[PDB]
Protein backbone atom coordinates (compact mmCIF):
# COMPACT_ATOMS: atom_id res chain seq x y z
CA UNK A 1 0.00 0.00 0.00
CA UNK A 2 1.64 3.28 -1.16
CA UNK A 3 1.04 7.28 -1.03
CA UNK A 4 0.03 9.30 -3.99
CA UNK A 5 2.32 11.52 -6.28
CA UNK A 6 0.41 13.89 -7.25
CA UNK A 7 1.60 16.86 -9.62
CA UNK A 8 1.66 19.63 -6.47
CA UNK A 9 -1.28 21.24 -8.32
CA UNK A 10 -3.82 18.93 -7.02
CA UNK A 11 -6.12 20.35 -4.28
CA UNK A 12 -8.17 19.02 -1.64
CA UNK A 13 -10.85 18.12 -4.27
CA UNK A 14 -9.28 15.22 -5.23
CA UNK A 15 -7.95 13.97 -2.25
CA UNK A 16 -10.72 13.13 0.46
CA UNK A 17 -9.98 9.51 2.13
CA UNK A 18 -10.40 9.15 5.48
CA UNK A 19 -6.53 9.48 5.55
CA UNK A 20 -4.49 9.22 2.57
CA UNK A 21 -0.48 9.81 2.13
CA UNK A 22 0.59 11.90 -0.57
CA UNK A 23 3.96 12.91 -2.42
CA UNK A 24 4.42 16.22 -3.86
CA UNK A 25 7.68 16.23 -6.56
CA UNK A 26 9.02 19.34 -7.40
CA UNK A 27 9.60 22.31 -5.46
CA UNK A 28 6.22 23.62 -5.85
CA UNK A 29 6.96 27.38 -5.75
CA UNK A 30 4.60 30.39 -5.09
CA UNK A 31 2.83 30.04 -8.69
CA UNK A 32 -1.25 29.42 -7.28
CA UNK A 33 -1.88 29.42 -3.56
CA UNK A 34 -5.12 30.53 -2.30
CA UNK A 35 -5.95 28.71 0.55
CA UNK A 36 -9.32 28.08 2.28
CA UNK A 37 -9.44 28.19 6.55
CA UNK A 38 -6.50 27.11 8.43
CA UNK A 39 -6.12 23.57 9.61
CA UNK A 40 -9.82 22.61 8.49
CA UNK A 41 -8.60 23.62 4.84
CA UNK A 42 -11.56 23.90 2.63
CA UNK A 43 -11.41 21.27 -0.69
CA UNK A 44 -10.21 24.15 -3.06
CA UNK A 45 -7.30 24.70 -1.33
CA UNK A 46 -4.01 23.48 -3.00
CA UNK A 47 -2.33 20.44 -1.18
CA UNK A 48 0.82 22.58 -1.83
CA UNK A 49 -1.09 25.46 -0.22
CA UNK A 50 -2.34 23.72 2.59
CA UNK A 51 0.76 21.50 3.73
CA UNK A 52 3.03 24.88 3.42
CA UNK A 53 0.42 26.81 5.14
CA UNK A 54 0.35 24.29 7.85
CA UNK A 55 4.40 24.11 7.96
CA UNK A 56 4.45 20.30 7.05
CA UNK A 57 6.85 20.94 4.73
CA UNK A 58 9.08 24.13 3.37
CA UNK A 59 8.34 25.88 0.04
CA UNK A 60 10.07 22.71 -1.68
CA UNK A 61 7.69 20.34 -1.67
CA UNK A 62 8.36 16.10 -0.40
CA UNK A 63 6.24 13.48 1.35
CA UNK A 64 2.85 14.94 3.05
CA UNK A 65 -0.43 13.27 4.76
CA UNK A 66 -3.87 14.10 4.39
CA UNK A 67 -6.66 13.80 6.85
CA UNK A 68 -10.51 14.08 5.90
CA UNK A 69 -12.29 16.65 8.35
CA UNK A 70 -16.01 16.72 8.04
CA UNK A 71 -18.07 19.67 6.67
CA UNK A 72 -17.11 22.90 9.06
CA UNK A 73 -18.54 26.52 8.92
CA UNK A 74 -17.39 29.27 10.61
CA UNK A 75 -13.93 29.92 9.78
CA UNK A 76 -11.35 32.41 10.29
CA UNK A 77 -8.51 33.94 7.60
CA UNK A 78 -4.58 33.15 8.97
CA UNK A 79 -1.54 33.52 6.69
CA UNK A 80 1.82 31.01 7.40
CA UNK A 81 4.73 31.09 5.19
CA UNK A 82 3.72 34.05 2.97
CA UNK A 83 0.19 32.01 1.82
CA UNK A 84 -3.14 32.99 2.53
CA UNK A 85 -6.02 31.07 4.34
CA UNK A 86 -9.64 32.65 3.86
CA UNK A 87 -12.90 31.78 5.82
CA UNK A 88 -15.83 30.26 3.57
CA UNK A 89 -19.37 30.11 3.87
CA UNK A 90 -20.15 26.62 5.12
CA UNK A 91 -17.62 24.14 2.80
CA UNK A 92 -18.96 20.54 3.78
CA UNK A 93 -15.50 18.88 2.50
CA UNK A 94 -12.52 20.17 4.29
CA UNK A 95 -9.09 18.76 5.20
CA UNK A 96 -6.62 18.91 8.06
CA UNK A 97 -2.56 17.80 6.43
CA UNK A 98 0.58 16.87 8.46
CA UNK A 99 3.59 14.74 7.63
CA UNK A 100 4.53 11.12 7.37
Amino acid sequence: TAPIAITCFTRGLDIRKEKADVLCPGGCPLEEFSVYGNIVYASVSSICGAAVHRGVISNSGGPVRVYSLPGRENYSSVDANGIQSQMLSRWSASFTVTLE
